[PDB]
C-alpha cells in the first residue's frame, strides 16, 4: 500500500523551497553549505562575518535567498563547537529550529541531515534526533477554543535504509510522548476513568495487545480495597486497565509497568487548598506515561513481554468518601490506615502493583505524579526514583540516560520502613508526614513490591511545566513514556 510517512530519507533535494542547515563554529564552510555559499555569491560568509547568521549553539537565523536560486527560506541553526557537540545537542538544535518553523506555519521542510552529523553523532542518530525533536517541538495543545507541518525530508549521502530507520524510531518516541501530553492536558470532565479505558481499548485494537478492563464488581469480588477505597466518594465508576504485549515466544521475564490513573484529585476529605487543586486533571500523568509507552512498544514490536496495569478513578468528596483514620484491606491483604485522603495515589498503586505481581510481572516500574515532596527534593526537572533492587535500577537509570529524561534515586532505609510500618491500627501508614515526603510514598509502594525487583518514579514535578520550551508547550510534558519504552528495548533478565 506504500503509505507515506511524515519523515522521509532521500539522497536528493527534491523540495528546496524550505531548508534547514546546521552550522558548526568552524571558520570555513564545507560540504553542501560551501556550495550554497558560492551559489549565493559569498552572502552566507558575509552574514556569518557580520553576525546576522550565527553558528553559536541554538542561534536560529532565517535567510531568504534570491528567487533565481530554487530556494525561498533557509533556517540556519547554530550548533556551537564541533568538539563539544553531542547527540543531546542535536535534539536541542532540532527542537529550537522546528519551534521557529512551527511558528512560521510551514508545511514542508528539507533538512540537510549531513550538516548535523559528526564523529559522535552519526547519520542514523541525527535522524532519530530530528523526528523525535521535531514531533515534540511542533506539538499543539488540543484545545476547545472556537498550518500543520506534514513533510520533513532528511536529505543525506548516507545509507537511506538506516537513516529512515532512525527517522522511524525518533518518530515513534515523539508520537507516544505527544499522546501522553494529550491524555494529560485533557480537562477532567473530558477524561474519566471510563474515557481512559476506551483509549486503552483503542490502543489494544490498533496494536493487537490483550486488553482487560476490570469493573467495580470484579474489584469487589477480587478484594481490591485500595482502588475501591479511593473510588467510594465517586459517582464516576472505577477501572483497572490491563494491557498484555507478548513479544517473546514464552510469557516469562514479564516487565510490569504500573501507572497512577487518578483522573481528578480533589484531595478528598483531607481537602486541598484553592491554589493546589487547579491542574489536578494531571494526576493521571503516570497512566499517560505507560499508555504513551505502550504506543511506542506497539510501533517498534520489541522482543519483550510487558504487562501494563493502570488503576484509575477520581478522588472526590461525598457522603461515602473514604475518611481519615479508616482502615482498609488492600488487594495484597495488607491493611492500611488512611491518615490522609490526599495520599490516595499510593493506595491505588498498591493494588496495581499487587495485581501486576499476581499476573506474572517479574520486574516492576510504577509511574505516578505522587508527592509535592519530590518537587521540594529535586525540583521540576528531575524525576525522583526509588528502588528495592540496585541491579534493576541500573537498567532503569541507563534507559533514562538514553531517553534523555533525567532521573535521581532517593534512599529507602530501614528507618524509612519503620515510619511507614508505624500505624497504631494497621500494617501500613499511608501518610507519615512531610519529612522525606517522597520517600515515604516510595517506601509504602515497595512493601507491595515485596521481593520483585522494582522501581518507583515520582513525576509530580516533571509531568507538567509552567512555561513552553524548545521541546513543547506549557502544560503536560509526556515525561517517562520514552524511558519506559527504551527500558523495554534494553531490558535483559537476571
Ligand atoms: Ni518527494
Ligand atoms: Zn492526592
Ligand atoms: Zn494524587
Amino acid at each position: 500500500s506504500h503509505m507515506a510517512s511524515m519523515f522521509y530519507a532521500s539522497d536528493q533535494l527534491r523540495h528546496p523551497e524550505t531548508l534547514v542547515i546546521g552550522l558548526f563554529q568552524k571558520s570555513t564552510l564545507s560540504g553542501f553549505t560551501k556550495e550554497l555559499d558560492d551559489k549565493l555569491d559569498g552572502h552566507l560568509t558575509q552574514l556569518l562575518k557580520d553576525g546576522d547568521v550565527s553558528a553559536k549553539r541554538n542561534r536560529v537565523s532565517k535567510v531568504y535567498p534570491p528567487a533565481a536560486t530554487g530556494m525561498k527560506r533557509i533556517y540556519f541553526i547554530g550548533m556551537g563547537r564541533e568538539a563539544d557537540y553531542s547527540f543531546e545537542d542535536t535534539k536541542e538544535c532540532f527542537a529550537r529550529v522546528f519551534q521557529q518553523i512551527h511558528q512560521d506555519k510551514k508545511q514542508e521542510v528539507s533538512v540537510l541531515l549531513d550538516t548535523f552529523v559528526s564523529g559522535e553523532v552519526p547519520a542514523a542518530d541525527a535522524a532519530h534526533a530530528l523526528s523525535e525533536s521535531c514531533l515534540l517541538a511542533v506539538y499543539e495543545v488540543q484545545d476547545y477554543k472556537h498550518q500543520e507541518l506534514t513533510s520533513v525530508c532528511a536529505v543525506t549521502e548516507e545509507d537511506l535504509r538506516e537513516v529512515q530507520a532512525g527517522l522511524n524510531v525518533g518518530a515513534a518516541y515523539g508520537q507516544g510522548t505527544n499522546s501522553a501530553r494529550t491524555l494529560v492536558n485533557m480537562p477532567g470532565n473530558m477524561l474519566t476513568a471510563t474515557d481512559l479505558a476506551s483509549y486503552a481499548a483503542e490502543l489494544a485494537a490498533k496494536y493487537d495487545f490483550e486488553c482487560e478492563i476490570l469493573e467495580k464488581d470484579e474489584m469487589e469480588e477480587l478484594g481490591m480495597g485500595g482502588l475501591l477505597a479511593v473510588n467510594k466518594g465517586s459517582s464516576e465508576p472505577p477501572k483497572m486497565i490491563v494491557l498484555k504485549y507478548q513479544g517473546k515466544d514464552q510469557w516469562e521475564d514479564v516487565i510490569g509497568l504500573v501507572g497512577k490513573g487518578i483522573t481528578f484529585d480533589t484531595g478528598g476529605y483531607s481537602i486541598k487548598p484553592k491554589t493546589g487543586i487547579v491542574g489536578m486533571k494531571s494526576d493521571m500523568g503516570g497512566a499517560a506515561s505507560v499508555l504513551g509507552a505502550m504506543e511506542i512498544i506497539g510501533e517498534l514490536r520489541p522482543e519483550q513481554n510487558v504487562l501494563a496495569v493502570i488503576p484509575s478513578t477520581d478522588n472526590m468528596i461525598s457522603s461515602d468518601a473514604m475518611k481519615p483514620d479508616d482502615v482498609i484491606v488492600s488487594l495484597s491483604g495488607k491493611t492500611i490506615e488512611i491518615l490522609n485522603t490526599d495520599a490516595e495515589g499510593r493506595l491505588v498503586l498498591a493494588d496495581g502493583i499487587t495485581y501486576a505481581k499476581q499476573h506474572g510481572a517479574s520486574v516492576l516500574v510504577d509511574v505516578a505524579t505522587l508527592t509535592g515532596g519530590v518537587i521540594v527534593a529535586l525540583g521540576n526537572e528531575m524525576t525522583g526514583a526509588m528502588t528495592n533492587n540496585a541491579a534493576f535500577y541500573e537498567q532503569v537509570a541507563e534507559s533514562a540516560k538514553e531517553s534523555g529524561e533525567p532521573i535521581w534515586q532517593l534512599p529507602i532505609t530501614e528507618k524509612d520502613k519503620k515510619r511507614v510500618r508505624n500505624s497504631q491500627m494497621a500494617d501500613l501508614n499511608n501518610s507519615p508526614g512531610r519529612e522525606g515526603h517522597a520517600i515515604m510514598a516510595g517506601t509504602f509502594l515497595g512493601e507491595f513490591a515485596e521481593n520483585t525487583p522494582w522501581v518507583h518514579l515520582d513525576i509530580a514535578g516533571t509531568a507538567t511545566a509552567n512555561k513552553a520550551t524548545c521541546f513543547g508547550p506549557a502544560g503536560a510534558t509526556g515525561v517517562m513514556a520514552r524511558t519506559l519504552a527504551v527500558l523495554t528495548e534494553r531490558f535483559t533478565p537476571e
